[PDB]
């Protein structure tokens, strides 16, 4: 088991096809005690996380809630057991205003919505890690979840400024978590066809995002060396638990791209 | 004159220790009609900028102001005179409070402030360009000030973060510019001692920012092929104004690096 | 046991604080079986590896040798017994002259002598590919040993042109190699205290180099937020048995870094 | 002019379609004396040069020879008179057999063809800098062409590989440049369409090879946010003369893409 006797807090299940959601389940496959964080449908979520191969406490955790933040070590050691603590921490969380995504054009989505985004999909990793590293171990590691934001991209807009900072926070948060003997580290993810992923090239943002999204997608499979599938969840959800073990051990502020390949090829 | 008949936005200028201040002056040397604005010391600014070697209308803009990117246009083709465009648009523009800043650590500045510091310091490089192609020349150049934030570094802490936003901001400003005939580029600047910078290694920001801006100030001239003189502003103007020029006609989305090389070298 | 079952070549045991020793070592802890293969001195390698906590068959190869090459599927094929394929091949070999390291100017190494460094450090790893992509398992991985060259470096002068030139390779041998549903990536490893490594330290090739160096790795520690112990190759090890494992079963063309986070960070 | 006053050594020149001629032209226009080398059909050479607006001396250099190497600087001196001085040197020079590029697999190329490659097209770039370092002024700037070699790509194959080496090899030239208050930078051009680019289309190097190659410039255009125009090389020229002049005085060691803007952009 990969991960046996690890403790893992691992956040951002919203449906069975959310990563968080399939990281979950590799997770327990191998080894892992969860702890499981979902945002404010809950009852949604215990309905979903019914479904793992074996149950876990869940916690409610608004990322831009003040309370919820402060309480959540709290919440989490009483479920765990007072005198133990977390061996990972997994963010999977994400979000920007649809003003910032595809619809509208870049120059007119509005900065409070894309502050809302950043806030929730880059400084929110912050967030987690200063409520968390406190009841963590040494040999511990935090990963969240990203996507290459390094050249633009149709339609994601503000998306990828929202990663472009996640990246970057990322590095310090490894300065801040290695004073604990904690790794800090992204997982960059190729497209995954999550219920967002297929509405939108359904259109639910407007027809040229849709198409854009789906001609992104399909340049994708054909620069992965290994091919990419969309459709399956698990590679990344093997990465980010390959992250959590201690076989990384010397890694941190970094990013594994679990990708197929696909970044590192031109056409 | 590298810059001769060119019409040009430079905004930042504060003191006449300012970078912009810098980029104003030696695009004036070079030919340049400069329209300037300011933030919110507008007679200040006035008194400073009567030392350019030219005259200058001088503009009101608070970039987190709707009402100004509103009125930025009209008044812009007032001070030039109808019938004429923009040729060059310099961002020369950035802020992060100070509990985003060295003193607090990192995990301490609340979102409210840093959500403040990448409004003014990456999202307004948007607003500017929104504000501004719609009067702009084909073959037009914006050029923003940026530092290179691909490692975390102490003290800036939360403006590292500000600065990759920036980058990927404008990199997606290069896709819209595009569209007008418009490049747009940043200017990656080696450490340059400003009012603030002087004040933060003075202490102004808590002892350890202090030692730590200093200590990487010092490494930078160690690493550069070609030296780095903190004192000395103009190397980083005359870049910009190589990029306002006709003289990098096939760059965009892209970052040129003034720094003596310092981001080229390991030790 | 990470690799159970695993058939795995690892080339470039040389001593026991040899990089690929350790990646041995932790390998067969694991569950591997493995076949080794040696340069030149094949009675001395044997005697060395004799402390393996496992037996391995030795094969002699030395990566100038096109006969080698040539006959190397056989050899391996031979000692794992026909109708057996491996599951992993591990590159760990380098060589650089000395003119092309620290004692001369980097103006003054001969091409010849380049030449021989970039064949047997970069080109080498198309050459064991080729010759065993062949006897390769759908799922399988081939990882070799870099070091990051994306900034130059005092000291290690042609040893980094190679190492930029082995991470360009390997973007191609993904390339090939995904075509038999397998893996290619580099580990970039912090320095370690090698023989040859310490030699230098010691002045082995010049008092400057020596101080070079050995600044070098003190600075790797200092911004390595979760420290870098130079005299311990066994994380290097692990990460290379994770790229051996099903757990990075996306990642190829790529680069894992593990050098305790140092390339992360600039002060 | 751009660069008046300036003695500049361009390398490179083959045919009215080479991109040294483009530079050399666009330099004379702008002030510069030039002094020319050329490979191995002088005649042809000189014929081809009497075109540019300028007459300017030609010498023989075939970057693998040493002697050639060794006579150099005399042979410049000599043709600039004795007193004088290079202020730019332009290395537009590279070749790899064809059995690297393309036709071929990239396992079959032998070692001693990529040799070949990379001797001509990495090497020589610290071989002219060393031949010419002696002869050049304070503020001086040498300047190499290359293509972004950050990601495989169809058919360039060990041409890729091959400037994967330049780039690092320019990281070094800086350091020792910097000695003499001489810069070294890279220019990255989009895809030009030069006598053998143009033969390789009409497949020279067969016919996958061709459609590959054409398909990769389609895909510049269309990603380079002003667009990419491969028939039109005076765009990478005036980019080199950028760095040739003072305008960018504080970079070195760097990389100047001269490519619509294309390597900023996904899709
Ligand atoms: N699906 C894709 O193609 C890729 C997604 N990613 C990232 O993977 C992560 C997970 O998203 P997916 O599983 O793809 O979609 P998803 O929609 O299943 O996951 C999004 C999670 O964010 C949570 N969330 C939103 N606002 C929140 C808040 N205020 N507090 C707490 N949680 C909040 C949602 O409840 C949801 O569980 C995101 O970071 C996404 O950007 C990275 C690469 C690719
Ligand atoms: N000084 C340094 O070591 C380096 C600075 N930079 C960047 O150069 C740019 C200019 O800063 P410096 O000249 O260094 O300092 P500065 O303090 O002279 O310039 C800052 C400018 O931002 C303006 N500003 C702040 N809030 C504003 C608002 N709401 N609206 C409009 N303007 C506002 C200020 O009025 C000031 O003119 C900034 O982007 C800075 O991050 C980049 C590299 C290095
Ligand atoms: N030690 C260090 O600080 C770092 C080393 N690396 C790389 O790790 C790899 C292994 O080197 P170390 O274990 O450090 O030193 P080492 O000297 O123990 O390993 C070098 C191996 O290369 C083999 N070799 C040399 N010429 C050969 C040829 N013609 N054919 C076959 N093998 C040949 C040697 O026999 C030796 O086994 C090299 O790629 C090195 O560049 C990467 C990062 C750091
Ligand atoms: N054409 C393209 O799409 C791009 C070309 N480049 C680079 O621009 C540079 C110039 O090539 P192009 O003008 O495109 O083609 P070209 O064929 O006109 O220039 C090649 C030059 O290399 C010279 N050369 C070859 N072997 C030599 C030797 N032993 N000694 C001295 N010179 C030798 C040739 O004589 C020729 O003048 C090369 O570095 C090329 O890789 C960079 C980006 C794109």
């Amino acid at each position: 088991g990969l991960l046996d006797g690890k403790r893992i807090l691992v956040s951002g299940i919203i449906t069975d096809s959310s990563i968080a959601f399939h990281i979950a389940r590799v997770a327990q496959e191998q080894g892992a005690q969860l702890v499981l964080t979902g945002f404010d449908r809950l009852r949604l979520i215990q309905r979903i996380t019914d479904r793992l191969p074996a149950k876990a406490p869940l916690l409610e955790l608004d990322v831009q809630n003040e309370e919820h933040l402060a309480s959540l070590a709290g919440r989490v050691t009483e479920a765990i057991g007072a005198g133990n603590k977390l061996d990972g921490v997994v963010h999977s969380i994400g979000f920007m205003p649809q003003t910032g995504m595809g619809i509208n054009p870049f120059f007119d989505a509005p900065y409070a919505d894309v502050s809302k985004g950043i806030h929730i999909s880059a400084y929110s990793y912050a967030s987690m890690a200063k409520a968390l590293l406190p009841i963590m171990n040494p040999g511990g590691s935090i990963v969240g979840m990203g996507f290459d934001p390094s050249r633009a991209m149709p339609a994601y807009n503000w998306m990828t400024v929202a990663k472009s900072a996640l990246e970057s926070v990322n590095r310090f948060v490894a300065r801040e978590a290695g004073k604990y003997g904690v790794r800090s580290n992204l997982v960059a993810a190729g497209p995954i066809r999550t219920l967002a992923m297929s509405a939108i090239v359904g259109g639910a943002l407007g027809e040229e995002a849709g198409a854009q999204i789906q001609l992104l997608e399909e340049g994708w499979d054909q620069r992965a060396p290994i091919g990419w599938n969309m459709k399956d969840a698990t590679p990344v959800a093997k990465t980010v638990c390959a992250l959590l073990s201690d076989w990384l051990p010397a890694t941190t502020g970094d990013i594994i791209y679990a990708d197929g390949g696909a970044h590192t090829q031109l056409l």
